[PDB]
């Protein structure tokens, strides 16, 4: 995966959990 593209899957979810 390398580090980097790991944190980027983690910026999506948090686009999501925002609201709910």
């Amino acid at each position: 995966y390398s580090d980097e593209l790991r944190q980027r899957l983690a910026a999506r979810l948090e686009a999501l959990k925002e609201n709910g």
